[PDB]
């Protein structure tokens, strides 16, 4: 068997049926003779390839397969993996080398140092030393990626190793499986259970990593039990809570002083799946008024070690939130009662206020609707205004990286098959990753882009606001027609000028056939 066949073998054997890629000279070796039991996603620039395969990863809940070439086309996706590294996305990240026998000479496409080109972005990177290592250099990026706290790993792979013997004792690799399904001590899990059964005012604060471990209705049985208000973590790349549960709270401000002054009067905050805190603005003030403690569990050490306060517990949000749910008393306090409804603003029949944009968007999508968000100043009324029910219904950029949401929006459509996809994506961000619509319409992937045309970069201007940055150049992005770039890439195109145009283009994209753009005229 060939190091092709027995990585292949490996890519099967542990549930690996998809190459997310854009090729190259050095990826042939590794693409051709391509097994019919894979599928080949290509897309036209590598933030839009490794975009895709982190937004199937994060639905899927899996790990994903990328290929890319060389330097230049893992250098292209670099900032698509700083929002990896963030999200903890479980992303296999390979490229392909110049053959050995070229590496010294510095041949056009070797990739120099190759395994310190992605760092610090990735958690494991590498270059096998020979031929007949790297299936055993696969199973490490495979288990690397996959254990908690999951994350993008890089492979360099010289071409010629393709075609060489593999080792005949790979074969124990193929069904290798690693378990970090782990949780605290049954003694350490009745203290801190009988902590939260003791608390007066208990609150919750949920991160990315519970929507990531499907934790969702544990978090919410538990929520029910203390009877406790839940927040989201600031930042927050996905949505780990019923939004419209009374228990919700909404999005936490990304402020010091205004996260203590919200937990001021709760004596226990407990923190699963989210760093505590991703802090944005400069709020200076306490961490946490007197008489409130803080108790984080996460599945990753470096959350650990940053939080600047509070106790931590580094296991598994999973088995945590299903141990802690069925652990906890049912508190005899009343249920905390349910956020108002959103106001709805003044709009007229012109240009489209972000607020009614969502009101729509709810009234009109499936109840369950799968959402990304790069909309940067609207972020706020998006999370008051879409009723968000089940697991795994939006996606923001970890990292803040503009570019995720549009090719990310196909890799969860690809994922999600039965469920709609509406990415919101400002006219400032739909351009970084412009170039993914082609693989919307390539394999008919019925993703609804829906572009907030406001000419800006609206969150930009707010912050030279708050930051009192006066003629800053840049902020605007007069003459886009985004009804052009998406024919330019065969999506179908429709215009919003108004309520009416909105709600008529909704309807005719949630009957489409194929991804659908709708470029909306918003105001500001
Ligand atoms: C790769 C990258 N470049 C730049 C930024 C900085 N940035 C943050 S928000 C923003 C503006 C986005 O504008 P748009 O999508 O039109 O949304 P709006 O702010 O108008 O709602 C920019 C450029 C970033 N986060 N990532
Ligand atoms: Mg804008």
């Amino acid at each position: 068997a060939s190091v092709h066949g027995t990585t292949y073998e490996l890519l099967r054997r542990q549930g690996i049926d998809t190459v997310f890629g854009n090729p190259g000279f050095n990826e042939l070796p590794f693409l051709k003779d391509f097994p019919e039991d894979f599928r080949y996603i290509l897309a036209l620039q590598e933030a839009c390839v490794v975009g895709i395969a982190d937004g199937y990863a994060q639905a899927s809940r899996k790990p994903a397969f990328i290929n890319l070439h060389s330097a230049a086309g893992t250098g292209n996706a670099m900032g698509a993996l700083s929002n990896a590294r963030t999200s903890h996305s479980p992303l296999i990240v390979t490229a392909g080398q110049q053959t050995r026998a070229m590496i010294g000479v510095e041949a056009g496409e070797t990739n120099v140092d190759a395994a310190n080109l992605p760092r610090p972005l990735v958690k494991w990177s590498y270059e096998p030393a020979s031929a007949a290592e790297v299936p055993h250099a696969m199973s490490r990026a495979i288990h690397m990626a996959s254990m908690a706290p999951q994350g993008p790993v890089y492979l360099s792979v010289p071409y010629d190793d393709w075609d060489k013997d593999a080792d005949p004792q790979s074969h124990h690799l193929f069904d290798r499986h690693v378990s970090s399904s782990v949780r605290l001590n049954d003694q350490d899990l009745d203290i801190l259970v009988k902590a939260l059964n003791s608390a007066s005012n208990p609150a919750i604060v949920l991160g990315p990593d519970v929507d990531a471990a499907n934790a969702n209705a544990d978090c919410v049985m538990l929520a029910e039990r203390l009877k406790a208000p839940v927040w989201v973590a600031p930042s927050a790349p996905r949505c780990p809570f019923p939004t419209r549960h009374p228990c919700f709270r909404g999005l936490m401000p990304a402020g010091i002083a205004a996260i203590s002054q919200l937990l001021e009067g709760h004596d226990v905050v407990l923190v699963i799946g989210a760093p505590v805190f991703r802090y944005y603005q400069y709020d200076p003030g306490q961490y946490l008024k007197p008489g409130t403690r803080l108790i984080s569990v996460t599945c990753d050490p470096l959350e650990a070690a940053r939080a600047p306060m509070g106790d931590a517990i580094v296991a598994d949000i999973g088995a945590m939130a299903s141990a802690l749910a069925n652990l906890v008393e049912e508190s005899s306090r009343q249920l905390p009662t349910a956020a108002p409804e959103p106001a709805k603003v003044d709009q007229d029949a012109g240009r489209l206020h972000p607020e009614t944009v969502f009101d729509t968007l709810n009234d009109m999508a499936p109840e369950n609707a799968i959402y990304l968000n790069e909309s940067t100043s609207t972020t706020a009324q998006m999370w008051q205004r879409l009723n968000m029910r089940n697991p795994g219904s939006y996606y923001f950029c970890a990292a803040g990286g503009l570019g995720f949401a549009l090719p990310a929006a196909i890799g969860v459509q690809l994922a999600e098959p039965e469920r709609q996809v509406i990415a919101v994506i400002g006219d400032g961000s739909a351009n970084y990753s412009i170039s993914a619509l082609w693989t919307a319409a390539q394999y008919n992937i019925p993703t609804i882009f829906v572009i907030m045309n406001n000419g800006t970069y609206g969150m930009l201007r707010r912050f030279a606001g708050v930051l009192e940055a006066e003629n800053v150049p840049g902020l605007d992005v007069p003459g886009i027609d985004f009804r052009a770039l998406a024919k330019g890439y065969g999506v179908q195109a429709l215009k919003a000028d108004n309520l009416e145009q909105l709600k008529g283009s909704l309807q005719e994209a949630l009957s489409a056939k194929g991804p659908v753009l709708i470029e909306v005229s918003t105001v500001s």
